[PDB]
């Protein structure tokens, strides 16, 4: 059917810093392949959704860097930083009087390793997303990962699961109990027809559907923006829906949180170093390390398990246990 | 009297990677308070030798990063790399025909923290170097450094004491031995009246005493360097002279030899960091680390004993205890 696809582009993604800066948000950082992750995301899209159906939004600062993207994608631009639920109340105004009959919401920041199982899962997932049913994409879980969030399920109805609640990021204890118990991954991708979002706003996200009917109706973005709670769509409706089915999607996966994701979207060998960038790595005697080197040359020598990542004239060395706390750095340099 | 005074500047500097280059010589590589050691070398030697009566050393093809010290100061270019043997031929052939009663032979890649001292301690060796007299600068050690040349020291006569032998680099093991029997670092420096060491090379260096004959008597120096064997003046003639007198220098000294260098030239609380570089340094549960920044930001999370420097593109990691490995990354490069 006529299906439009909603692009999220955001986070500064401080965890990646010296990569990341104020002018080059996550989404626009050359990683793998040297493809920045919306690139990756964009080619990985096209087969399944047409660009002329694909919207990307992002913040109205970043029209710079994003625009090069927009050839026959639309651009919507954010006035300010709402989170997914304000991104996905642009996305439902646009298909709503473009009469599109499906909504496809997804990410530009995470790692996919199987464009075509990807969309083969995004496919059923449009399908799945019948009359009254906000449909999300599920992964099982290879670590007792804190930081994502996870979905319960419920028995399989053929090609996907009765959705049978979401549960925000857990305690590393907390995590491992998911995993026993059957909870899989949330994917961050959602499809449904724009009406029962719409719908959904009504029941669960009062300040989003009155917005939706102003936009609409001729109301200023900026205005209706300001006076927007900031909340994801996870938490402000997801959480709250009460039909929910879920696609398992089986290609690897990661959000690509932090420095150490460089290492677990490699998959391989624990112990292999992990390098990227168009710079070269000189390894004596090292194991375990992940290496970023834009340019030039970066040599380790006797180390194991540490993050060098060299950007400009910025360099960073941290143990990738400790990869989270980069985002530290970028506090103390605005210090 | 009339003394000349021989500035040795040569080493490729290698353990200094990525801060030495190829055509940067260790001793024009911007270290303590962003001076090159040969400019705190000749500062320091200034007020006890004019610039007019010292003579430069350098390889030809180093001219051009040389040349802008050579303010009053002779350039004397060495066609190939012949060691200090070498260079001491071409700086005693310049004394004997400026008609130089003394000569103080110095290295310009070695840190010292005194200057004042640094000067009484060489004012001593000219005196002490009367005829017959070669006179060495000695440091009480304090560590039992491996790489160094030590001196057995004979009895004090005044100033000085009577040079008793020279060992070239020892052991660990016999490096302490070396400090329990009283013996001293030596420093590098040389004190004599241009005959004692022309008649020195007659007796133990008949390659170089020729050469000398030869240069005096307008020989090419091409020809005669290229035919002169490589050897260093400490073993070539030192460790053979038989009336050598040694001057103990108590300033603070150290011949920066690897990247380690720099932490016992701060000569701080070990556990503290060691910042060098216009960069700046950001730490985060750091300890015991050398840092180098030439620019930008270096900014290390919860590592100890490390070496983090980055000059340009390049950017090295190693713990500190492996400094001399460095060696090593050129190595790779180079292949």
């Amino acid at each position: 059917m006529k299906t439009y696809a909603l692009v999220m582009a955001g986070g500064r993604g401080e965890r990646l810093w010296p990569l990341s800066r104020e002018d080059r948000p996550k989404p626009f950082l050359p990683l793998f392949e040297g493809k920045t992750l919306l690139e990756a995301t964009l080619e990985r899209l096209a087969p399944l959704v047409p660009p002329e159906r694909t919207l990307l939004a992002v913040r109205r600062d970043q029209e710079a860097v994003a625009r090069p993207y927009a050839d026959g994608i639309r651009l919507l631009l954010e006035p300010l930083g709402r989170d997914t639920a304000g991104a996905v109340l642009l996305g439902v105004a646009e298909a709503l009087k473009e009469g599109a009959e499906r909504l496809l919401v997804l990410p530009a920041d995470h790692y996919v390793g199987d464009d075509e199982a990807y969309r083969e899962a995004l496919a059923t997932m449009l399908e799945a997303a019948e009359e009254g049913f906000v449909v999300a994409l599920g992964l099982r879980p290879t670590r007792p990962e804190t930081e994502y969030g996870y979905i319960r399920l419920g028995p399989r109805e053929g090609a996907w699961y009765r959705g049978e609640g979401f549960v925000e990021k857990p305690s590393y204890a907390e995590a491992l109990e998911y995993i026993r118990k059957g909870y899989v991954w949330n994917g961050g991708v959602f499809a449904f027809a724009p009406a029962t979002m719409a719908e959904l706003f009504r029941r669960h996200l009062p300040s989003h559907h009155e917005a939706l009917e102003r936009l609409l109706a001729g109301a200023s973005l900026e205005e209706v923006y300001a006076g927007l709670p900031k909340i994801s769509i996870d938490y402000g409706v997801m959480e709250k829906a009460e039909r929910v089915r879920v696609v398992l999607g089986r290609f690897p996966w990661d959000d690509v949180g932090n420095w150490r994701a460089l290492e677990r979207v490699f998959s391989q060998d624990p112990h292999e170093n992990v390098v990227l960038g168009e710079g070269r790595h000189v390894a004596l005697d090292t194991f375990g390390c992940v290496v970023y080197a834009d340019r030039g040359v970066v040599a380790t020598l006797g180390v194991s398990g540490l993050v060098v990542a060299k950007v400009g004239d910025e360099v960073l060395v941290v143990p990738k246990d400790w990869a989270r706390e980069v985002r530290e750095v970028v506090k103390r340099l605005e210090a």
